[PDB]
């Protein structure tokens, strides 16, 4: 990479297929909060908070723990 971040957001976020995935997705408590804050947050897969927008670990976790097309 060309710069040291340590962080990176993912092309598809809350509609994102596989439960494992270490990328940047929205807060699992809402779809419709998109990611602006380029920083890791700390309740990650069980933050409670709708109007949260920051990086979290993938919702198909919560959402759909089976993968398909990735697989
Ligand atoms: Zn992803
Ligand atoms: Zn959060």
């Amino acid at each position: 990479g060309s710069v040291q971040t340590g962080i990176v957001l993912c092309k598809f976020g809350a509609l994102c297929s596989n439960p494992s995935c270490p990328f940047g997705h929205p807060t699992p408590a809402n779809e419709d909060a998109k990611v602006i804050d380029l920083m890791w947050c700390d309740k990650n897969l069980t933050c409670d908070n709708p109007e949260c927008r920051k990086a979290h670990s993938s919702l198909s976790k919560i959402k759909e723990v089976k993968p398909i097309s990735q697989k």
